């Protein structure tokens, strides 16, 4: 019997390379989305057609909220009923934008879906999966910048920090399960679809390695390892992926 | 004209300790309390004693909600209304207790330990800032790489709490709002812990196998904000006795 | 044809399990030693059983010295000479003792510790680089933080290889050269350790409440090195089972 | 009595700033210096003349070699020679150019570099120790010791060699109450070589008034650490950067 994987916001970009991978590896998988059905539901066609019945979608906002612990339930179900097993949990799904300081969406608005996407909505994925419960593991999508951050970027900051904060915890409390719980940090990969060329290409000159952005596969590579029997006595590690950049000073 | 500072928390313990002290250097303080209104007041009046009219409080609950702004709003407008500035803000308030992954709802301690510990820091900041030698110094934890056992939530908040503190350091140094931490070991232990198990804790302290008073963290708290720290920013001062500094 | 490794003190324990899983990965290797000779030549009899002429055996002392340098230039070469490149550089070798601050001089074993833990691998950087999917690894210690009591100078020498791993990644990026460090907690424990003292520390792990196998110290290694690891450099991986996020 | 308080590489810039400091305090300071005889003999007679018999000089090269734990000893020796006693060690002195990987041989650089920014402060450490109320120990450290300068690597290695010991000292010492703590500058006095088109450079990235720190700056942290409102911290490092440290690339 092949083992199952959740992929949080696996639609598009860095998400999918790790529901690919995964899949490539041998693992059935849960295409987790938000607002991309069209391309979640492609991605699971693709996948279906490789090997049938070995994807499936499964539709979730992981804002913050009073039924967050519920859709939170329902993905890790949803991975049970598909597959009858959750053997790794991704931590991918993200809202990504800056919230100033000083001066649509209301502040807690913001809150909810910055703090509730990048750590609430971890640690309760976290808590069913472990709550369902071989190699177990879970891994978390951090970031590489955290203690050099994006300029107005406080809330999203924050965010990233608890999710650290969540890796440690979570691989030292579920460590009796044998559930392993790490990180992988990308700097600057797949950049946004709506940053500018100039922007794109001034994040591009940054990076001692290459001069280049990440793939969203060379991260996935990263996720593929920490999943794999050859981590097998790693947890509570974040693995930067970011070809130097943390490393250069202003 | 004297400062004033804001103070989270201020009724018991830590939050005490800083506003006497921060009261003994020349500030007036809003002593800003959620359930210890007993305390809150015995402590304003103690003050406002020693000098009148330099000590107020102020009622709220920093769990988070939709009306956490509002709260930290007015929190800042009270500091405005009584002393007609906000020089210092310090984010001591915070909920400690654990959260196993396996009566409150999880989305209440969510609430509170993310609310009191990370959310109202920020929503504070954001109106400290939008208010205006100012500074924020926030109340940390030297323990945050080796957390307590099913604390994952307490975890999470304090953790953010650094990302704040750096995220606004870097904001806020334009507008000359300088942004620190302290980070308290073991401090003041829980009034009901038996003596034997406080001892346990006291032990494992390298620096005189002792927790740390709450004066002596309100030692640091005084250096952040005071004119010899004018440079810094972004930094968090351990203040624990060399206890993160002990492996298992 | 086949990529080229050298391992540093590769004769016993993590080094061979490093070597030999190199090797089973298609590496040619360059075995170190210092006095091991009878380990090291026996590792190098079964893996060119395995593969004929794909391993060779390198004697030095990495004590800082005046021949220092010279020493680790030739084990770079050694790696030419018998190879015709040089792929991959793991820096394993290493010193491990206590230095009280309150019969070696201190200079010896300043010249010992912080001479294989640091200065060596600096050096082997140096001739590594000058001669040129090519990396180094070093092995660091998760430990750093929570450092063994009395062990000031082991400290210093694994703090030292974390500045050279993130100063080598940065300054050799732009000749493709990747920097990264793999960090045990504990793995295999000391020969001379006591039995009882064994398991004290394997209780205090909590993935298994036991120690990395050499085997497992050699996977992470190994990810490091491969084309499944290009963009990752100034990385060091953790390999502890959690041991490093238990406190005291 | 007063205290007396031993602050290498003291002649100048950083050092003579704290020693100013440490003396304004109340402390007798030993001026520890190396080739800038003129500066140290002058900074002692200043405070000399502000308070007699407060400060004498010591002159001593920190670059490693088998006579360097003599050489240490014998600064903390002299300490106790002038005044009777030993309460506070400053760490400042400090070999500061390139190496990079790719006519100083370079285990002279090696000596140099990790021998004035590592192994005497662990040598000073020992004696200081050996020798013995609050008594403390303060690192002069970097807080870009994580996004190092290009091509400085043994510069850093002896950085974070240095911060392994502040750690590794501030565990073992504790016992005997003697505290062991940091501070890091990000940019403070820029070197006098260094033109002023360079300095405006790095000034400019410093997100708290775009500008490096003052000596006295950085010595107010050093006065800080030592001080009974410091008595709970051991094993801190005090980055007094202007928030240098949190600007990406
Ligand atoms: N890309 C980089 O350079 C970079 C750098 C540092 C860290 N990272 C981290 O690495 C991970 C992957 O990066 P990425 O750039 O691929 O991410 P991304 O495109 O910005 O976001 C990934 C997915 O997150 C989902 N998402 C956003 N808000 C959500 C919500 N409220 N509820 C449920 N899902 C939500 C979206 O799903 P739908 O499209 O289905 O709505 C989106 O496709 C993220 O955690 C990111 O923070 C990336
Ligand atoms: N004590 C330690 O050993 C230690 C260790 C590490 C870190 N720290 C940190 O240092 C700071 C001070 O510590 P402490 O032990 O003195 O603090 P504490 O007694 O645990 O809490 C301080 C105050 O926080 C307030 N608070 C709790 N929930 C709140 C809510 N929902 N809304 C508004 N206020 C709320 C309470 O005020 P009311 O009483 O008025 O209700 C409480 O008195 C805290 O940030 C703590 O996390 C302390
Ligand atoms: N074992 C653990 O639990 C653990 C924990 C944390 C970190 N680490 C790190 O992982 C790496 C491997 O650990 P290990 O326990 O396998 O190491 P080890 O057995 O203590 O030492 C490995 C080899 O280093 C060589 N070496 C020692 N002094 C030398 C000198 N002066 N010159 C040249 N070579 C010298 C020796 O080679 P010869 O036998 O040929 O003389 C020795 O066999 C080390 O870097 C270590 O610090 C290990
Ligand atoms: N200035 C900065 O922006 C900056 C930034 C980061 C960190 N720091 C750290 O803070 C401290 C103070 O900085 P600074 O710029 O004032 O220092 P510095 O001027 O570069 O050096 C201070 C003193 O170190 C002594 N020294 C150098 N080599 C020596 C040797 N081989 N033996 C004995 N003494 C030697 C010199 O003494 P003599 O003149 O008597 O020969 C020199 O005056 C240093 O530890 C530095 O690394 C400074
Ligand atoms: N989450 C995230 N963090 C980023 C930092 C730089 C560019 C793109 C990014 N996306
Ligand atoms: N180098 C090193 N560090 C160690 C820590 C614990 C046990 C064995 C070890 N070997
Ligand atoms: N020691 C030291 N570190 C420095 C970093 C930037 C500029 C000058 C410096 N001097």
């Amino acid at each position: 019997e092949a083992p199952a994987a959740v992929v949080t916001g696996a639609a598009k970009r860095i998400g999918r390379a790790i529901a690919v991978k995964l899949h490539q590896t041998g693992y059935r998988v849960v295409i987790h989305y938000h607002n991309s059905a069209e391309a979640a539901v492609s991605l699971a066609d693709e996948l279906n057609k490789e090997r049938s019945n070995t994807a499936v979608v499964c539709q979730a906002d992981l804002t913050n909220s009073n039924v967050l612990p519920a859709s939170c339930e329902e993905i890790i179900n949803s991975c049970f009923r598909a597959f009858g097993r959750c053997d790794v949990l991704v931590n991918n799904a993200s809202a990504f934008y800056p919230t100033p300081l000083v001066q649509g969406k209301t502040v807690e608005t913001q809150v909810a879906e910055l703090i509730g996407t990048n750590a609430i909505a971890p640690f309760l994925l976290t808590m069913s999966f472990a709550q369902r419960q071989s190699n177990l593991s879970i891994v978390n999508l951090c970031d590489a910048m955290v203690d050099q951050p994006c300029m107005a970027f406080s809330l999203y900051n924050m965010g990233k920090h608890a999710l650290v904060g969540l890796t440690q915890s979570a691989a030292l409390e579920l460590a009796p399960y044998g559930i392993r719980v790490n990180g992988v940090a990308p700097g600057v990969s797949l950049l946004p679809v709506a940053m500018g060329e100039e922007e794109k290409d001034k994040w591009r000159r940054k990076v001692p390695l290459g001069r280049r952005e990440a793939s969203a596969e060379q991260i996935a590579d990263a996720v593929i390892f920490l999943v794999s029997g050859s981590a097998q006595y790693i947890t509570g590690s974040i693995i930067k992926v970011d070809g130097g950049l943390s490393l250069v000073h202003a």
